[PDB]
RNA sequence: GGGAUGCUCAGUGAUCCUUCGGGAUAUCAGGGCAUCCC
C-alpha cells in the first residue's frame, strides 16, 4: 500500500479527463510534493481542507493555451519495498532538465536541481515531466 | 489486532554530506504521546 503512488495516480487519472480539481488524503509529504509541483507550475494550486480527520489536499490542475495538459507524465520511483536512494552526484535528470525529480533530503523535499545545488542525496521519491 | 495520520525524541540501523575529526534528519526503521478508520 502506497499513499504517495496513490496521490500521483488521482493526479495522472485526473490529468486524462482533463479535470479541474481532484483530492487525496493529506500528509505531510504529499503537502510537500503537491506545493512542489505549484513552485514548479505544474500545478495551478493546492489547498488544505479542513475535515477533522486527517485532512484534505484539494489539487487544481493546470492546462494551457488550447487545452494543452502543463504535466505529461508523474512516475512513482522509490517504493514501499524498493527505496531508491541517489548520492549527490547521482540524482537523476528527468529529461535532460525538461522534467523534475522530487528528492527527499535531509533538508526536505526539493527538486533535483535543488538537490545539486545544495550538493546532497537523498531518496528519488518521483519523476514529474 | 490491522491500517492511516499528527506532535515529539533520539540517532547509525537505512539514507545523505564530509576536511574521516565528524556532521544532516526529509523519507525508511526505532522511542514517547495523540487523533481518525475497520
Amino acid at each position: 500500500t502506497d499513499p504517495i503512488a496513490d496521490m500521483l495516480t488521482r493526479i495522472r487519472n485526473a490529468n486524462m479527463v482533463r479535470h479541474e480539481k481532484l483530492e487525496v488524503p493529506a500528509s505531510k509529504i504529499k503537502k510537500e510534493i503537491a506545493e512542489l509541483l505549484k513552485r514548479e507550475g505544474f500545478i495551478r494550486d493546492v489547498e488544505y481542507i479542513e475535515d477533522n480527520k486527517q485532512g484534505i489536499l484539494r489539487i487544481f490542475l493546470k492546462y494551457g493555451a488550447n487545452n494543452e495538459r502543463v504535466i505529461t507524465g508523474l512516475k512513482r520511483i522509490s517504493k514501499p519495498g524498493l527505496r531508491v536512494y541517489a548520492k549527490a552526484d547521482e540524482v537523476p535528470r528527468v529529461l535532460n532538465g525538461l522534467g523534475i525529480a522530487l528528492v527527499s533530503t535531509s533538508k526536505g523535499v526539493m527538486t533535483d536541481k535543488d538537490a545539486r545545488q545544495l550538493q546532497t542525496g537523498g531518496e528519488v521519491v518521483a519523476y514529474v515531466w
